[PDB]
């Protein structure tokens, strides 16, 4: 009477046995809230979040939970009043009843709003209540009625568990105040997404994250840990334990996510065994139907909630990362500095804590995969039998041929970064100096050496689509490549074995599993790889010395004091200051005074415990406030910069900034004092960011100031103004400690004391006059001196049309071929058992030459679109380095040079590697699922009706995911970029900040930025979650429906038809998903294809009109005649009506904002004539093409930008003059003597600006260009080596016509008719004798 088949599988009334009904179904619920509970108080303990208050819900579920306890305790009460289950059951159930009511009460006391074992536990309980429910009342009072009571109770505190209870900034994310349901299926971002539909999304309306995702809690942690050990001790992994106990449900979730996903494949096996029986009831094929319904969904869930758990500890470990290496580069030593580099330190942060998050998602697949193969080829294993072994050799064959490939584009991508960068690298020196390529036509030369790089590139590229061709190949036919070799031995091998339609389509269902594990596996281990190459840069980065941090005694308000102190740059160095002893008084002017080398900067680098104290004693005494030799600038505005993050006093900023002498700089500058400083905004002279700095230190109001040569770059009057007004005793810092490191004598004077020194050795110092009157080292050293179509179609173009349709036709034959092969293996498991088949050979045949016409087509696309995306990537590239090429100098200066290097960049990276494999996706799981649903309804023709239902919602989310998630994956892209560029500022300025003691400000500052980059990017990813439920549900929907159809019409198709409709149901979940999301990253990345055809409306005077050419000796003399000249810019010139007659030297003398230089554009046609008739000899400039006329004049600007590359490129790009030719001109530009030092003779690499050479060496080197050119037409720009370039051009080009924009009127007076520009008139026509 406990179970039996008669009353539970033979009979069409499914009733459970009395004795089952009052042991299982009772243990099964008490039992569950047994085996949790202890486990509970964990969670309970560690996790707290204060009590919630006395509400009626919280009690109304304490009063259930009483009077439930008492109804099953009242039946041990009439049980005492002969059946042993009469006695335990009641007993059991009114303790774990006791237990339930307890637990809620210690629930309320530890604050949890909404439970989620109190949920399950109800609804277990309520299950178990409904089965006995449906028996009591099919049996049919003296205890029916207490299971009654009891039921009701039940359902009741079911439905009161539901509401989330009270709770213990304007915009907090309902992550905590989620109820359990809501948590389950991440309801509460729906708002958020759909708001996201009409509501654009915006930084500021955007969640703030909660306190486990939060810097200030996840950084300290770490740190913390790290500390620990070192003192323990470095080691690391350790340290990233921290995380495994929270990533540790992970492990439960997947364990979990296993087990539920193969019972999948089971419940079809007793399905299809169910339709092949006739003799069967319907209920029994029902129950499987809804059975199978509820472990989807019930998969679904556990798969989500350890998806999520999974990426908010990569979120965590990224931003622990982040701050660890923020706080740790504030406190390295020198030698840690310099052993990374300023951007391979950043480069270490942007990658490897991206590296982290990457890992993360997979890195239990090293675990799961393995499980999720196993157990497959388990469940294959009884299915089939020895056959599968035969299998599993070819997916042996798999792992490794599919990780060489893997291999490979971990490497392929390193020789595409260096030749990324080299072209970048690039750009930015066209960029930079567009008006100098384009004054004299270097525009060609340049694109072709930009387009060698492009194809050296591109040839990487076709090596990883030749790669990711195999990869997807393996990634589609993998199940495939198994099921053909499996069969095909499993019906070779023995000739008695029958394949039916259960072994045939359960074994496919368990390929399609096998197909994720096996192509994840791979790509795990090569991420694996990756991560502890990177865990070794961040083992031997925080693992760094921290600088002595107590080496200099700051002692708060003799001032500054070191007695017999030696200092390093390095441990092993030998010392850069030996022996050095002196005492600063308070408010007292000290020069350090040496030669070049002598160890003056590294006194003051020593006072701030920047140089390693070897020996001595260092006291100095209150704030110090540093002004370094090279200044460090911060990228916000001027104003922040003086401030330096300190309460504004008008009175004492506007005291500071003349002072300085800033007011020229400020009235110069475009926006003031509000002006975007540094290098991203406007570009400051060397002076300006001296003064900036020291104005910056002067507002600071420290009581020691460190000055290491501030008036360096400030000019001799700028000098003594400066130190008349700041440094001096009767300038801002009067009673200020000032320890200032000169090499001019002018203010040595007034200074109170002069700290003389040679080697890094203190050497007599004293006060001027007394230092004087010695006359020992003192004298010495003073007598040394919404996407449109038309994108996707522009890009569809840029492919080319016939790869692009040659692409869609192998897709459709592709998909078309594997669901016949599919439907032939249908057809192939229902045949006539005539004792076994006898179509075998050649079903099988035809199988396996469907099987290879679907791996043949399959490498077909992919190859196509692989080879279709590199075609338009070059086609895009060329066109528009063309149309920014061919754009005028307006485009340049009206357009951020910023933005427009963003496209020559980031774009060309989205066309060059994401948008082909996400066109691979997108493709491969739309047709995927059309093929899907075809498939179903041959099977299932009514499941037609339940397309309007699902086609409906799936319209509803995919118009709200995409909608959305465009919005945050942008948010989170413009957020992280600000990350790294504050770094870098902080990286810059180590030293500035430690003297300062601006450390926490920092941090806070690095801590913000991580935060809005997290806050952007946790909606996104739990964005990810809520899509992914929702139409995993709508799958879970079409797999109950298409069995459920399956079931009503057994009478009809047969357990082959099932069989397949079930099987591709079971696909439809896994693919719905990734197609939404795969056309959400279409709709975000195709936006870079119109980015890139931006510039299409590339506009300038059409080189070379062929029409009007000029003879090759245009300039037969240089005769150049502005008639009636007028250039817009209202009209900087006007009426310009000159002649500068063959060989005649010619100067343009006038002040500023008049059209000196701009008269220098009219020649080179860089503005287009508003009105004027400018003709050199006998013919007009402006029907000459600009080429032409840019090749036959030449100018010499104000400063020559030199190219990287070697001196003969600068020289001569195009390589046509002959070496003989350039030594010549190198040789007449005073050069000869230093272009025949360098080893490399004419290829000396010269750096990005010519670094490495003076200004002096490029401007010979621009006049050597101009000297090599050999035109009669010369222009000049003037601003030490003035004497040799003037000398140089007055030497051999007095046979050519020389114009000469010159600011300084000793050079101009020298060359005859001199043309004076007052506002854009001409003031003076005539020689300089004439002139006075
Ligand atoms: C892509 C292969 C090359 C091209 C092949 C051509 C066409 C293929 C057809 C369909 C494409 C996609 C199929 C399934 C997704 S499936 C998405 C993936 N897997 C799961 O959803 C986990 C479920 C799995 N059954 C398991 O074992 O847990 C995942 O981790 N999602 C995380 C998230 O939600 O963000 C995988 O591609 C994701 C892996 C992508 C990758 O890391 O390269």
């Amino acid at each position: 009477l406990f179970w039996e088949w008669n009353v539970t599988w033979n009979t069409s009334n499914p009733d459970f046995t009395k004795c089952f009904q009052n042991t299982v179904l009772v243990w099964v619920p008490c039992s569950y809230l047994w085996v949790c509970f202890p486990f509970y108080f964990l969670y309970l303990s560690h996790h707290d979040r204060g009590y919630i208050q006395m509400t009626h819900l919280n009690k109304a579920k304490t009063a259930l939970g009483f009077l439930l306890w008492i109804v099953c305790w009242a039946d041990l009460f009439y049980s005492f009043w002969l059946a042993p289950v009469f006695l335990v059951s009641p007993t059991l159930l009114g303790i774990t009843m006791l237990l339930a009511t307890f637990l809620i009460q210690i629930e309320r006391r530890r604050g949890v709003q909404s439970s989620g074992i109190m949920l399950t536990f109800w609804l277990i309980a309520l299950l178990c209540a409904l089965a006995i429910l449906r028996s009591k009342i099919m049996t049919a009072v003296f205890r029916d009625v207490t299971f009654y009571i009891y039921f009701s109770l039940v359902l009741i505190q079911l439905v009161l568990s539901c509401f989330s209870d009270r709770s213990p900034d304007p915009n907090p994310c309902p992550e905590s105040s989620a109820s359990f349901l809501s948590r389950i299926t991440f309801w509460w971002i729906t708002g958020m997404m759909v708001q996201g539909y009409r509501q654009p999304l915006e930084s500021t309306d955007l969640w703030s994250l909660n306190k486990e995702d939060t810097s200030e809690q996840v950084v300290p942690v770490l740190v913390k840990n790290w500390k620990k050990e070192c003192a323990k001790s470095s080691l690391f992994k350790v340290l990233y334990k921290t995380f495994g106990p929270y990533f540790l449900m992970s492990f439960l979730f997947k364990a979990v996510h296993d087990l539920m996903m193969f019972a999948g494949p089971e419940i079809l096996k007793l399905l299809i065994n169910f339709v092949n029986d006739k003799k069967a009831p319907e209920w029994q094929g029902y129950f499987y139907t809804a059975l199978l319904f509820i472990s989807a969904c019930l998969q679904t869930l556990v798969l989500h909630q350890y998806f999520h758990i999974c990426f908010v500890s990569g979120m965590r470990i990224k931003t622990a990362v982040i701050g660890a290496v923020y706080r740790k580069a504030l406190v390295i030593t020198n030698a840690a500095r310099k052993s990374s580099t300023v951007g391979e330190i950043v480069n270490l942060m942007s990658v490897d804590a991206q590296r982290f998050m990457d890992l993360a998602t997979y890195i239990n697949m090293i675990w799961s995969a393995p499980l999720q193969v196993i157990l497959a080829l388990y469940l294959l294993w009884l299915n089939l039998g020895p056959s599968v072994l035969a299998g599993v050799a070819v997916m042996v064959l798999m792992v490794p041929l599919n990780a060489v490939m893997a291999m490979k584009t971990k490497t392929y991508q390193v020789a595409h970064m260096k030749s990324k960068d080299n072209r970048i690298k690039l750009m930015n020196e066209i960029l930079n100096g567009i008006k100098v390529l384009k004054l004299y036509a270097w525009e060609l030369a340049f694109k072709d050496k930009v387009l060698a790089i492009r194809q050296e590139e591109l040839k990487v590229l076709k090596k990883s689509a030749y790669l990711a061709a195999v990869g997807t190949f393996t990634w589609v036919c993998t199940p495939f490549l198994v099921a053909l070799s499996t069969f095909a031995v499993y019906v070779t091998v023995d000739e008695n074995n029958i394949l039916d339609a259960q072994k045939a389509f359960v074994s496919l269902a368990l390929f399609n599993i096998l197909r994720f594990p096996l192509n994840i596996l791979p790509m795990v281990i090569s991420s694996i790889v990756q991560a502890s190459v990177s865990l070794k840069r961040l083992r031997v980065f925080l693992s760094h010395e921290d600088l002595d941090p107590d080496s200099i005694q700051r002692r708060p308000i003799n001032s500054i004091t070191v007695k017999n102190a030696t200092f390093t740059w390095a441990r092993n160095d030998p010392p850069t200051l030996h022996g050095i002893t002196f005492s600063v008084p308070e408010g007292s002017l000290v020069a350090v005074v040496g030669q070049v080398g002598c160890g003056k900067s590294s006194l003051l680098s020593a006072l701030l415990a920047e140089m390693d104290k070897v020996e001595g004693h260092v006291t100095v005494k209150g704030s110090v406030a540093y002004v370094p030799q090279q200044a460090w600038i911060q990228n916000i505005s001027l104003r922040e910069n003086i401030l330096f993050g300190r309460q504004l006093q008008e009175r004492y900023y506007k005291a500071v900034v003349e002072a300085c002498a800033l007011l020229p700089d400020l009235e110069i500058l475009p926006s003031g004092d509000r002006t975007e400083i540094g290098e991203k905004g406007v570009n400051l002279s060397g002076g300006q960011k001296q003064r900036v700095s020291l104005a910056r230190a002067v507002y600071c109001d420290s009581d020691v100031y460190l000055l290491d040569d501030p008036l360096s770059a400030v000019d001799a009057h700028v000098g003594k103004h400066i130190f008349e007004n700041v440094i001096g005793p009767k300038g801002l810092l009067k009673n200020k400690t000032r320890l200032l490191v000169t090499h001019a004598i002018s203010y040595l004077p007034q200074m109170d004391v002069i700290i003389v020194m040679s080697g890094g050795k203190i050497s007599e110092m004293g006060s001027y006059q007394e230092l004087l009157a010695r006359d020992g080292a003192f004298a010495e050293f003073l007598r040394t001196y919404q996407v449109k179509l038309s994108v996707y179609w522009d890009y569809m173009k840029a492919i080319g049309l016939f790869i692009s349709f040659l692409s869609i036709f192998l897709f459709l034959c592709n998909h078309v071929a594997s669901l016949v092969s599919n439907y032939w293996l249908s057809l192939w498991t229902d045949d006539p058992i005539v004792n076994t088949q006898e179509h075998t050979q050649v079903r099988l045949s035809v199988y396996g030459a469907l099987g290879i016409s679907q791996g043949i087509t399959v490498f077909g696309y992919s190859m196509a679109v692989s080879i279709g995306g590199i075609f338009a990537s070059r086609r895009l590239h060329l066109d528009l380095l063309h149309n920014v090429l061919r754009s005028p100098i307006s485009f340049f200066e009206r357009t951020p040079s910023g933005n427009l290097v963003n496209r020559f960049s980031k774009e060309l990276d989205t066309v060059d590697s994401m948008i082909p494999q996400v066109i691979k996706m997108f493709m491969g799981s739309l047709f995927n699922v059309i093929g899907a649903c075809i498939i179903i309804l041959l099977a299932t023709p009514m499941a037609a009706v339940i397309i309007p239902p699902l086609g409906l919602i799936y319209f509803f989310v995919q118009r709200f995911y995409v909608a959305s998630s465009r919005q945050l994956k942008r948010l989170e892209s413009v957020s992280r970029s600000p990350v790294y560029s504050h770094f870098n500022e902080t990286l810059l300025g180590v030293s500035v900040i430690r003297a300062f003691e601006e450390q926490e400000r920092f941090i806070r500052q690095s801590d913000l930025k991580v935060d809005e980059n997290q806050k952007a990017y946790y909606p996104s990813i739990v964005a990810n979650r809520w899509l992914a439920v929702r139409l995993e549900c709508v799958g879970n929907c079409i797999v109950l429906f298409a069995s459920l159809f399956a079931v009503i019409s057994r009478h009809s198709l047969s357990a082959g038809l099932v069989g397949l409709s079930v099987s591709y149901s079971l696909q439809v979940t896994t693919y719905l998903n990734w197609l939404v999301r795969m056309s959400s990253e279409m709709e975000t990345n195709i936006v870079a294809v119109e980015r890139l055809k931006e510039y299409s409306e590339e506009k300038e005077a059409p080189w070379q009109i062929q029409d009007m050419a000029p003879p090759k000796d245009w300039p037969q003399v240089g005769r150049v005649e502005f008639r009636d000249y007028g250039l817009r810019y209202d009209l900087v010139l006007k009426h310009i009506n000159v002649t500068i007659d063959g060989g005649e030297k010619v100067g343009i003398v006038g002040r500023t904002g008049a059209g000196k230089s701009s008269l220098t554009l009219g020649l080179f046609r860089i503005k287009e004539s508003a009105e004027g008739e400018i003709i050199i000899d006998d013919i007009n400039i402006a029907k000459i093409g600009l080429h032409d006329l840019r090749f036959k004049i030449t100018i010499i600007p104000q400063d020559p930008v030199l190219f990287s590359g070697s001196l003969r490129m600068n020289l001569d790009p195009f390589s046509q003059y002959s070496d003989e030719e350039v030594w010549t001109s190198l040789e007449l530009a005073h050069l000869k003597g230093f272009v025949s030092a360098l080893p490399d003779k004419l290829n000396h690499e010269c750096a990005e600006g010519g670094e490495n050479l003076s200004v002096g060496q490029r401007q010979l080197v621009c006049l050597a260009r101009a000297l090599l050119r050999k035109t009669k037409i010369l222009v000049l720009d003037e601003a030490e080596t003035d004497d040799l370039i003037q000398s140089t051009i007055r030497t051999q080009f007095d046979d050519c016509t020389v114009l000469t924009i010159a600011h300084r009127l000793n050079t101009i007076m020298d060359y005859t008719r001199v043309i004076v520009l007052d506002k854009g008139e001409i003031q003076e026509w005539g020689s300089p004798s004439d002139l006075l």
